[PDB]
């Protein structure tokens, strides 16, 4: 053993609100550390198919196992340490009857909470500010609300599904679009799939002169720092990232060390953070 | 040789708006994987004096070096290191003719510049949110604000430098106690330590029914992602956090390698982000 885990992290675009990989990070040195292992970081490679540094690193023996983030759907790298019969745990899933050692969060059940939530308001037009089709996480997440809302027996609008990218400039552009609707068709709530959408939301209110919170709802997700430093103070979804950070490693080290354990599937629940005024519940 | 650099990092307080982990060693793991090198991130001891971590990588053989950030006066960890006579570059300096390997950023220059600006502007009672005297950085970027009010030749009110933790409550309370004072005698900008105060800030003039920018200038410290997504957008003081993570295992790199240059000690200048209605210039 050299007991080094490798880790790589996709580059953080700049513009985006919320940096797990502190929490993530952080905590898997910190558990590594505690059974006497260290996280190796390496280059991440853009292009996921170029999996030439896995490669490098297991024949070099500077790791015993992976830990794998921004799974997507039929993910190279997964793919690839399967072949290779090499120890990883990947912090996602990716296909669904695919199989191998995984930690995620359940991405569903926090929209669905967070849907559930507003309905107990009264709210009956609520909007998402979704991802394209091609996202594993997005598709999660937006399963949550349409279970929510089907649930419910509320109308699912496709007029408010609006997939984008998850940026400030599109969940205001989506939002002003929304506006756009007379107060008869427009939505009273909107979710969306990450703080930084829900910001551009938060700020096509403004622009519109609606009061968020009483002329319209909105639930980010991720709770990125500082969304509870808004006015008024964001309610969003939160990930336990350290936990997920810490079940990595504490799985993949059981694998490494040929104890794997019959639960190779971690998922973790996520939780609704709602704010007031000051202080949330 | 090793090839591989140890690195270790504060624990990030739960409610700070910045992470700059994401930016430095992002950096710093691709500019070693360039020259062949791997950074090694090791569990950080909030008890700097507690270097027992150092000692054991160094006879490990696992590390040819470090690289260590949230440097105090007298760091204990720089002081055993040089004792150590072991390779290490430190990012942020500590204690005026004490010699080692450094890059850091000129918080001087940074605060310097963002006061110029106010008082380009016309400011005349201009306030500043810092921290305790026992803070390297604090004093640092305080006393840009010193010198540019001093060549200006503008009151430096005890009444208006005011140190405490760089939180957001602290930024709102010792904000509120400053809009106590009467329109003659209340500060027409604040410039604060961190964008976590400034937020503060931002939230104490919105509770007592100022206009951000207008009535209030503010200008923070770090420009935070997200910042440029307040409303009004929050102007800044940025600082190269990237290329300060390229220049620190540059320079480590040198001197792991026997060929240390004369200047060992980089400065790095930031950067004032002034921010209107959308864009900044």
């Amino acid at each position: 053993l050299s007991f080094m885990i490798g880790y790589s992290w996709t580059q953080t675009e700049p513009g985006q609100v919320n940096h797990i990989l502190d929490q993530f990070l952080s905590s898997m040195v910190r558990e590594a550390g505690a059974v006497n292992y260290f996280v190796l970081p390496f280059p991440f490679s853009e292009d996921r198919s170029q999996i030439d540094i896995y490669r490098d690193l297991i024949r070099s023996g500077n790791v015993d196992g992976f830990v794998l983030s921004s799974i997507n759907y039929n993910d190279p790298r997964v793919q690839f340490l399967l072949k290779q019969k090499f120890p990883f745990v990947a912090f996602g899933r990716s296909n669904p009857d695919w199989d191998f050692a995984w930690v995620d969060i359940d991405g569903t059940a926090g929209t669905r909470q967070a849907v559930e939530y507003l309905i107990g308001r009264g709210h009956r037009r609520i909007a998402i500010l979704a991802w394209p089709e091609d996202s594993r996480v997005g598709n999660d997440r937006l399963q949550g609300y349409l279970e929510a809302m089907q649930t419910a027996q509320l109308p699912i609008e496709t007029g408010y599904i609006l997939r984008g990218e998850g940026t400030f400039e599109v969940g205001r552009a989506m939002t002003l679009h929304l506006l756009d609707l007379s107060p008869e068709r427009r939505p009273t709530a909107i979710m969306t799939l990450n703080d930084t959408m829900a910001i551009g939301a938060m700020a096509a209110a403004r622009e519109r002169g609606l009061t968020i919170g009483t002329d319209l709802a909105i639930i980010g997700f991720d709770d990125a720092p500082m969304v509870q430093y808004l006015f008024p103070p964001l309610s969003s979804v939160r990930q336990p990232i350290a936990e997920a950070g810490r079940k990595c490693i504490e799985l993949l080290v059981a694998i490494v060390e040929g104890r794997e354990p019959e639960q190779k599937h971690i998922l973790l629940q996520p939780s609704l953070i709602i704010r007031a005024s000051e202080g949330h519940h």
